[PDB]
C-alpha cells in the first residue's frame, strides 16, 4: 500500500532531465520518457518510451513548434495514459520555449490529473539570449501547464548564471537544475517510505499540493551549532526558483534528525519558515528519527499557498 511515483521528461530538456536523474541514482520511482524526435527517444535511459507525433514529424522534432507537439500529444493519449497508469503521483518536466515540451507538456499533466494522480510540473523558461519570442511561447506554456498540473515549480534558465562561476561546465549548471526535481522526488519519497515520529503520510502531501499553482520545493542539510537554522534556511533559499517562499500560506516541513533531535531546534526550523513566508503559514510539520544520522540534520520544505 505504498504510493506509486512517476517522473515524465517532455521533450528534450525534459529527456536530458530524466537521463541525469537515472545516471544519478533514483530508486522506488518510474521514468517515462515522452518525445517527438526519434534519435533522442532511441538514446534514453528511461523503461518506459513513448514516441509521439511521427506521422506528423516522421521522428524528427516539433522544430520549436508548440501546435505540433500538443496535436502530437493528444493523438497518443492512451499511450501516454496507459504508461501513467497506476501512478499517484507524477512529476512532468519539460523545457518551455520549445515545441515539444511547450505543447505536449501540459496535455501529458492534464491527462495525469484527469487520471486522478497528484500532477507536479516542473519547467524551465529560456534563457534571455534565446530571444523575446521564445520567451513569449514558453510564457504560453508555463500558464497552459498551470491549468493542467497540481503544483507548478518553474526554474528560469538565467537564473543558472547567478551560481556558475566563469569556467562552470554547462552540464554541471545543468545538473543544479535537474537537483530541485531530484530532490523533490527523493523527499517525498522519504516522507512517504518512513513512518516518522510526528508523523506524514502521502495524504498530507496532497493537502499541501492539490490544486494549489505556483509552488516551492526545497531541501536543507547541516550540521553542527545552529544546524537547524541554517538547513531550514538552506531549504526555503534557493537561487534558481521563479516563486520564492514569500506570500507561501501553505507549507508541508519534515524534519529528519538522529536521535538528538531537540524539540527546540525544530521549533527554530519551523520559525524560519513562518518568518520568511511572512504570512500566517498553514504548517504540515513531519519528524523522523533516523539514528544512522549522527550530526546531521535534513529539513524539507514544499511550500504553496501563493
Ligand atoms: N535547464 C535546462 N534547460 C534546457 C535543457 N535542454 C533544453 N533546455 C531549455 O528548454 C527549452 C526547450 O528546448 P527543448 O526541450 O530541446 O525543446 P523541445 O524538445 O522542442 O520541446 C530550450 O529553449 C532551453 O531553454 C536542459 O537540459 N536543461
Ligand atoms: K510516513
Amino acid at each position: 500500500h505504498m504510493a506509486t511515483l512517476k517522473v515524465i521528461g517532455v521533450g528534450g530538456g525534459g529527456n536530458n532531465a530524466v537521463n541525469r536523474m537515472i545516471d544519478h541514482g533514483m530508486n522506488n520511482v518510474e521514468f517515462i520518457a515522452i518525445n517527438t524526435a526519434g534519435q533522442a527517444l532511441n538514446l534514453s535511459k528511461a523503461e518506459s518510451k513513448i514516441q509521439i507525433g511521427e506521422k506528423l514529424t516522421r521522428g524528427l522534432g516539433a522544430g520549436a513548434n508548440p501546435e505540433i507537439g500538443k496535436k502530437a500529444a493528444e493523438e497518443s493519449r492512451e499511450q501516454i495514459e496507459d504508461a501513467i497508469q497506476g501512478a499517484d503521483m507524477v512529476f512532468v518536466t519539460s523545457g518551455m520555449g520549445g515545441g515539444t515540451g511547450t505543447g505536449a507538456a501540459p496535455v501529458v499533466a492534464k491527462i495525469a490529473k484527469e487520471m486522478g494522480a497528484l500532477t507536479v510540473g516542473v519547467v524551465t523558461r529560456p534563457f534571455s539570449f534565446e530571444g523575446r519570442k521564445r520567451q513569449t511561447q514558453a510564457a504560453a506554456g508555463v500558464e497552459a501547464m498551470k491549468a493542467a498540473v497540481d503544483t507548478l515549480i518553474v526554474i528560469p534558465n538565467d537564473r543558472l548564471l547567478d551560481i556558475v562561476d566563469k569556467s562552470t561546465p554547462m552540464m554541471e549548471a545543468f545538473k543544479e537544475a535537474d537537483n530541485v526535481l531530484r530532490q523533490g522526488v527523493q523527499g517525498i519519497s522519504d516522507l512517504i517510505a518512513v513512518s516518522g515520529e510526528v508523523n506524514l503520510d502521502f495524504a498530507d502531501v496532497k493537502t499541501i499540493m492539490s490544486n494549489q499553482g505556483s509552488a516551492l520545493m526545497g531541501i536543507g542539510v547541516s550540521s553542527g551549532e545552529n544546524r537547524a537554522v541554517e538547513a531550514a534556511k538552506k531549504a526555503i533559499s534557493s537561487p534558481l526558483l521563479e516563486t520564492s517562499i514569500v506570500g507561501a500560506q501553505g507549507v508541508l516541513m519534515n524534519i529528519t534528525g538522529g536521535e538528538s533531535l531537540s524539540l527546540f531546534e525544530a521549533q527554530e526550523a519551523a520559525d524560519i519558515v513562518q518568518d520568511a513566508a511572512d504570512e500566517d503559514v498553514n504548517m504540515i510539520f513531519g519528524t523522523v528519527i533516523n539514528p544512522e544520522l549522527q550530526d546531521e540534520i535534513v529539513v524539507t520544505v514544499i511550500a504553496t499557498g501563493f
